């Protein structure tokens, strides 16, 4: 399985958020769509809410051309888990998105950006296309964390190709640095599109996750206990 940390495309730019969907995310969403900007999602399972309580963001995100991927189901160290509970993790997440958008991820971003070669075998294993890291962070997970002035400010100056980390989590996120870096971006010159199409893979969503069948009504399933 590839691992990939740079776009390829010329001018495009990758904003990336991971850890959602949260309580800014219809808010984080409008934003993005108002400027016709695409963001990459690597999403948790149960981990700062449990994903079913967020199907109705997770079908906007996914219907509006955004990219969705594993994040795993509950944020773990992959480095320390096995084979099989590794498969697990993912499986969770991928169970999901199948019950609440008919399809499963091909792609996901490891926790902590750790991972090794059981990771990438059991992605292999699975039918993942890449594990996606990145190439400049936001800062807006450090601690003591940067302001947002200062992380607007190192927004002027990443450069193109960049796929740039950041947390949907972090309200100032939402609210204050997307709100500020998408004219930056988007004024000079850059493209804000879903890490698969800055990679020259496919700009057409449905390449991005495998279908699996219609999907699910809410039901009792649909539930993180
Ligand atoms: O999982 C992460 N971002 O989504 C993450 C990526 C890179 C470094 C980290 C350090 C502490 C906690 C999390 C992370
Ligand atoms: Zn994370």
């Amino acid at each position: 399985v590839p691992v990939y940390d740079t776009c390829t495309v010329p001018g495009s730019f990758a904003l990336t958020f991971d850890d959602g969907p949260y309580g800014f995310s219809t808010r984080l969403d409008s934003t993005l769509n108002a400027a016709n900007a695409k963001g990459s999602f690597f999403i948790n399972g149960q981990n700062w809410g449990c994903i079913y309580d967020y199907a109705d963001v997770l079908l906007e995100r996914f219907n509006n051309g955004h990219f969705i991927a594993s994040h795993t189901w509950s944020h773990v160290h992959m480095n320390q888990g096995t084979y099989e509970q590794l498969s697990h993790q993912l499986e969770l997440v991928e169970q999901a998105m199948i019950r609440i958008l008919g399809v499963k991820p091909l792609y996901m971003r490891p926790p902590y950006g750790e991972y090794n070669d059981v990771v990438l075998q059991v992605l292999r294993d699975r039918g993942y296309k890449g594990l996606i890291m990145w190439n400049q962070d936001s800062g807006d997970t450090f601690t003591p964390t940067p302001s947002s002035a200062q992380i607007i400010d190192s927004y002027r100056s990443f450069p193109e190709k960049t796929i740039s980390l950041n947390h949907e989590i972090k309200d100032f996120t939402v609210d204050q640095v997307i709100p500020a870096v998408i004219p930056i971006l988007q004024q000079k010159g850059f493209s804000l599109q879903t890490v698969p199409e800055c990679l020259g893979l496919s700009s057409d969503p449905a390449d991005w996750y495998v279908r699996v069948q219609e999907p699910g009504t809410r039901d009792d399933s649909w539930t993180c206990e």
